[PDB]
């Protein structure tokens, strides 16, 4: 393939400018340190901008709430050949990593929380800018491979993502994955559709969530910023935190907020779609809660790996 | 005893005034409808006002964020002789209950989510106003029972609550409960301490979380406000949603935000306390995240039941 | 008993908000680090708010000068089973301690200066909130110990302290302690009186005063904030700095600024009081200079130790 493993770092921060300033200054440094490991294959950092309302099921929400929200959630995707690589980068580069993610403590409201995911399905294209399409069309014809010419999925904040949260009834996992996967395939008929993938949580990176034992806890709260908590003081292993009921993420990319709204809305507006999707809805404990997120900074080459 | 069962309804809403207006108008109606069932024994509704920062682990947060937050979370405690009573009140009084909780859809950002809890430990006194203490002191002396004279835990928004979230490593449950319980006992030496209880999640009320199957989902999103989703379209039973890893709530009441800050802070500042509590910290997957919440509207008589 | 040993950290800082912000962020961290030692038994941090004027002996001063002062003095009390424990906590946890107290260099005008004291007399009760008194009255009657029911000394900034400085003529030490001790006993007849204690300086913690030899001095002034001066470069031992003439602190707690003003003023207004106190006044080289200070953050359990 290969389908890499995905770690998603989640945090809530003050939606003021000091926050975006720090992002601008250390976001880069952290991603550079994460690239010190050969298992690292790329990333996709998102900033949550809104919530899909579903009519008025969520009246206080809108797809773009950036102008009215007091906090902002980030969702940072790091891709790995093997999820154990992730844990090991965290351990190897702890003094940089930690002193770095602390500088933004003054802005933290919740987090960090870094669950680990495995990919059940993935239909994600290589990101191209509108300037590349002539040569992409020219290369594929040159090798007689027109079917390999994809939609133009623009990188660096020029497309939106629907990030849907689902918790499944135990024993219902197969019906759910099957119905969702087929929904994501039918989504290819929708205009503005840039790809999607089903994600399944297989554990939580305790060290990435700043979750240590009694000792680490204390160095965490007592830290001046220039000393790290003992990284070996993480009391559990990623898999020990695999949750039951099972938890999924239906990640779907769209051209714009309307393509997203009416494309997804398809499982609600098209009888054909709506009947396949109702099966997924019969297996749910929680969901679907859909966050609208923006792929701001990324290393689009993780996709080069996904498609080898 | 009896230790009742506790259901905690959680929702995030726009922190504007239209929201508090609706609260003022339907909160009453909902609680009245919940009292149509004999299993109902009282309630405790909280509004989240802040977050315990732990120094600057959570720099963007403070114990009182009511002036700067764009959303507000409520935590409504309903008490039951038996948790099955709760599910049955929801079912019996669905047309009122549902049409009622919808009127506040226009203000919803997330929720409702109503997990069910069982009490592992409970040291909660009967709420008294400063005007009652003369007679409470007089009655107990009259029966030669001075030890039964409690601290004055004022009702209706005149005390704060620390609402701590903990997720425990599987197999570590006994060490955690034991260390926490003994911490809550040592907390009686702290000034301003009004009581506490350890809560353990045993499932989720799907009907209280507006979690139906394909069919209900659709009536939920298509509702004009005057029609309910089929309540029998809830696809799972509360216990099927018992989570692993195990999830707890260390609910601790204090006289004020400082008594809370330095009382709890005791597991950090007092060597005696700090060593007992470190054991709880060794069993954690998540936590402790502490929300400061305000017991605004309540039916203090649920406590009369807890202490029989 | 036991009468613990007391170390009092003194510093002058800019009375602007950046200062109180840092207090809010690192004060907690420092006290947490100080609790890593079993000799630590609690603390009492004060912020100076004013000066007792004595009529118009000090005309430019008032009991509350917080609105007009450009600097602010803090007086942080840490309690120890044995004063050597204090020196050893400083040494053991130097990298945290130091990098922590530096972050507030940008706000320092003078200090740190941490003299060590021994208690000659102590009449300090356990701090209770107005919510605890019903149960305190109920427990003591339950054991037939009404004399053990104390005044309500509220914690966390809800009472004032008179911090009086006295330097005694050598050879006059006994007359002074005897007259002062009896004054503090007569003070129990004054309304609003919450306790007191006579303090005697027995040395200075050079490491707590950032007082090193040539070498440390240099690392102190050259520090980027992420490196500590050699802690073994402290050239003297606490006792070598015991001062002659002898220096005392008459620490007296009151309900409010008026109870303090007229309670103390008693050694001036009541003939009975005034004649006992005149003897203390005959042994003085310096004093009495009385600072009004506010017990803002504390670990009231140090008092649990004092009264065992
Ligand atoms: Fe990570
Ligand atoms: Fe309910
Ligand atoms: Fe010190």
């Amino acid at each position: 393939m290969p389908k890499p493993y995905i770690a998603i770092n989640m945090a809530d921060l003050k939606n003021e400018p000091k926050t975006f300033e720090m992002f601008s200054a250390v976001g880069p440094k952290v991603c550079m340190v994460t690239a010190r490991h050969p298992g690292f294959v790329g990333f996709q950092n998102h900033v949550q901008i809104g919530v899909l309302p579903f009519g008025e099921r969520f009246g206080g929400a809108k797809m773009d709430m950036t102008k009215e929200s007091s906090t902002v959630r980030v969702l940072q995707y790091t891709m790995w050949k093997d999820w154990k690589d992730h844990e090991e980068m965290h351990r190897q580069n702890w003094s940089y990593l930690f002193r770095l993610c602390y500088s933004c403590a003054s802005q933290m409201v919740w987090g960090p929380w870094e669950p680990i995911y495995e990919i059940k399905y993935a239909d994600m294209p290589i990101n191209t800018e509108m300037t590349d399409f002539t040569a992409v069309v020219g290369k594929k014809f040159a090798e007689g491979k027109p079917l390999e010419i994809p939609v133009i999925s623009q990188p660096y904040g020029k497309r939106v993502v629907a990030f849907g949260e689902h918790t499944v009834i135990p024993g219902k996992e197969e019906q759910f994955e099957d119905a969702i996967i087929k929904t994501l395939e039918m989504f290819k008929r929708a205009p503005g559709f840039l790809g999607a993938m089903l994600l399944k949580e297989i554990g939580v990176s305790g060290i990435g969530s700043f979750q240590f034992g009694s000792k680490g806890f204390h160095q965490l709260l007592e830290s001046p910023g220039s000393l790290e908590p003992d990284p070996n003081n993480v009391m559990y292993q990623a898999p020990e935190a695999k949750p039951t009921p099972p938890q999924y993420i239906v990640h779907v990319e769209w051209a714009n907020l309307d393509a997203l709204q009416f494309g997804m809305g398809r499982v609600l507006l098209s009888p054909e779609y709506r009947e396949v999707h109702d099966e997924a809805l019969d297996t749910l404990i929680y969901g679907p809660y859909i966050r609208i997120i923006n792929p701001v900074m990324e290393g689009t080459f993780w996709r080069e790996y996904l498609n080898e």
